């Protein structure tokens, strides 16, 4: 069967502009009032939602769908990419966003990500926040330092939270040249230093019989 994606926006350029490019994904249907969507009986595999509509807050659209429907994916589209607009797409429990005004090749390159990987931009674990688009970490509502490759594992550790990723297999996928396996510990070390309260009973990033490692939500 083809994709569902609905588009609720109430710029016609932006449904125009955004339907055409998502075509070539699947079957699109576009919406310019908050109403409007909450009235079609029909489920889409993924929601296109302005923060901003005419009737309802894009934020409050996206919580029933997720209370609703939590299988749905809901990208965001917003004006702004602060810190406090983005904490409160996690709040309503956005996938992803995208700051407006944006090339729509964009959009669809997230939706991919949806679809084809099943992934997203916004990984909510409480306390721990991960935007994977803006690539930014927050504990407690407060964006933290990361350096690049400590981000890249903690984000690869939480995209396969519950399973167990094997220092062999860090050591393979995020370094270009041959490394000392301490290497990975060494990463984990300053990982775990930078998000849990107390870097020696691990709420987050788990030892594993001593040969992996594993993120737990």
């Amino acid at each position: 069967m083809m994709w569902k994606i609905a588009v609720v926006d109430d710029d016609k350029n932006i449904l125009k502009k955004v339907s055409e490019k998502l075509q070539q994904l699947g079957r699109v249907k576009t919406f310019l009032t908050g109403e409007d969507f909450l009235n079609d009986e029909e489920a889409f595999h993924v929601v296109v939602l302005d923060v901003m509509l005419p009737d309802y807050s894009g934020y409050e659209i996206c919580r029933m769908i997720k209370e609703t429907r939590p299988e749905t994916w809901v990208i965001l589209l917003t004006l702004l990419s602060d810190d406090e607009s983005v904490l409160k797409g996690f709040e309503a429990g956005a996938d992803d966003y995208v700051t407006k005004p944006f090339n729509p090749e964009i959009l669809l390159a997230r939706v991919k990500r949806f679809l084809e990987r099943e992934k997203k931009g916004l990984y909510d674990f409480g306390d721990l926040k991960i935007d994977a688009t803006g690539f930014t970490v927050f504990l407690k509502g407060k964006r933290i330092h990361l350096p690049k490759k400590e981000f890249e594992i903690l984000l690869f550790l939480a995209e396969n939270a519950g399973k167990v990723v094997t220092r062999e297999k860090l050591l393979e996928t995020f370094w270009e040249d041959p490394v000392s396996p301490r290497v990975v510990d060494t990463v984990i070390k300053r990982i775990r230093k930078a998000i849990e309260d107390d870097p020696n009973r691990p709420r987050y990033i788990k030892t594993i019989w001593g040969v992996g490692y594993m993120f737990t939500g």
